[PDB]
């Protein structure tokens, strides 16, 4: 061919933090690339283009389970290496990697708690932390927008919403990046799975603390709402119970904070449109749009054949494992006439940022709530956040795809 063999393990930092040309050069080739891995094994198909992306996330046809796709038993239902017990047992109870029906029922029970009326009944809450976050990171030496921002305030959104403790926000964080070191697209190079299964074990003990004291109060929250279904009647386990936790910790603000983080890069670098929020506050809803298909936080999902499909001018046969790059479809010129340029005029609701099909983003409405006020709070909190210049370190994760800390500086 004229391009090699492609897929996202090993990138060098500067194209981490800018991938789009590479997805343009193999998207401008083909739509589909097969990624082979030998020896009666399946190969990856990647995906470029927006309409098949769509159609990827739309087929009944692709499944969340390995184990289901294979026929093989040998192999994990969940990408994790079965020499790791606590890790797995977590990752399986994820509702992203669940297949109707048992995904059906328990996002069917979750989704009446991220309601657009409760998410409403939140904003002022939500404006609240931002504000008195902006107050600590400003009295402070060399502030991180993402460990000292962008990382803590959806972690105390997400925390009262599961009814755990806000002093427990940096312990939360930690743990979560630790955990994060599994997604298939980091290194299991020199401490691989070690630091994710010592995380996932604290997640299990920490969260099986919280369910065995549910029944001395029970507020509305999560955990209680759960535990609730469990003792009248609900079939569900404390494995169940605590890896939903965990997925709705990290679903809840790993994929915000690297949003925030990389919506200030975008704005840096395209000072006409940050000087525009500035001065035009309700502009804030279609900006965020556009930051969202600009530059998403979630470069990457994968869903598994249950059968063959023929998908652009490839057939994938049953088994196959295939890639749908969010990314490259949110920068298909194909849909966005000049991807690269930041056109905040641009109708909406066509971005996958959020994904599409049967796992679209569970708390979709409360994200773009965090957004759009952490957003604000940014712009009126920091006079100087367009100006000078930063320092940021991506992290080597092409899934939850961001900053792991950006500095910007002080008055
Ligand atoms: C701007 C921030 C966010 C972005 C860009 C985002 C993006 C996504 C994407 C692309 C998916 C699809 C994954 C796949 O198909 O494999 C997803 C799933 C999910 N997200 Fe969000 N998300 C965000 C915030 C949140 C928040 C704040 C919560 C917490 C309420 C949340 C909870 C979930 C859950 C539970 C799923 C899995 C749903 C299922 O499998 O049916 N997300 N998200
Ligand atoms: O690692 C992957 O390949 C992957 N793919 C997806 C996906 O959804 O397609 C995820 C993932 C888990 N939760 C997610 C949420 Cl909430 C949004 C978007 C993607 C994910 C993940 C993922 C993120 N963190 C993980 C960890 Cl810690 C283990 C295993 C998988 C993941």
């Amino acid at each position: 061919a004229t391009l090699p063999r492609f897929d996202l393990m090993g990138w060098d930092k500067k194209d981490i933090a800018d991938p789009y040309p590479v997805y343009r050069r193999y998207r401008e080739a083909a739509p589909v690339h097969r990624t082979a891995s030998g020896p009666g094994k399946p190969d990856t198909y990647y995906v470029f283009t927006y309409d098949d992306v769509v159609r990827v996330l739309s087929n009944r046809r692709l499944g969340r389970n390995a184990r289901v796709a294979s026929g093989d038993t040998d192999t994990a239902p969940v990408p994790i290496p079965t020499e790791h017990r606590a890790l797995r047992t977590v990752v399986e109870n994820w509702l992203v990697f669940l297949d109707p029906p048992h995904h059906t029922e328990l996002r069917s029970l979750l989704t009446t708690e991220f309601s657009p009326s409760i998410v409403t009944g939140l904003r002022p809450r939500i404006a609240e932390l931002a504000s008195a976050l902006l107050d600590r990171l400003r009295a402070q030496r060399r502030p991180d927008l993402v460990e000292g921002f962008a990382a803590p305030l959806p972690i105390l959104v997400i925390s009262a919403l599961l009814g755990i403790p806000e002093e427990d926000h940096t312990w939360l964080r930690a743990n979560a990046v630790a955990l994060q070191e599994a997604s298939t697209t980091r290194a299991r190079d020199g401490r691989g799975y070690a630091r994710a299964e010592a995380a996932s074990q604290e997640f299990t003990r920490y969260f099986r603390r919280e369910v065995d004291r549910r029944g001395g109060d029970d507020r509305d929250d999560l955990l209680t709402l759960l535990v609730r279904a469990r003792d009248t009647g609900s079939p569900l386990s404390v494995d169940g119970i605590v890896g939903t936790c965990v997925h709705l910790l990290t679903a809840g603000h790993e994929t915000t904070t690297n949003f925030l983080a990389k919506a200030v890069l975008t704005l840096r670098a395209h000072r006409d449109v940050l000087d525009e929020l500035r001065t035009t506050p309700e502009s804030t809803p279609a900006a965020v749009e556009e930051l969202m298909r600009y530059d998403p936080p979630v470069q990457a999902v994968t869903r598994w054949a249950y059968e063959d499909i023929r998908l652009g001018d490839h057939d994938i046969p049953r088994g196959s494992r295939v890639v749908a790059l969010l990314g490259s479809a949110n920068r298909d010129p194909a849909r966005f006439p000049d991807p690269d340029v930041l056109d905040v005029h641009r109708a909406a609701e066509r971005q996958v940022g959020f994904g599409l099909g049967i796992h679209y983003c569970l708390g979709a409405t409360l994200a773009r709530a965090e957004a759009e006020i952490g957003l604000r709070a940014l712009l009126d909190g920091i006079p100087a956040l367009g100006r000078g210049a930063h320092e940021v370190e991506y992290a080597d994760d092409m899934v939850f795809h961001g900053p792991t800390r950006l500095l910007l500086d002080l008055p």
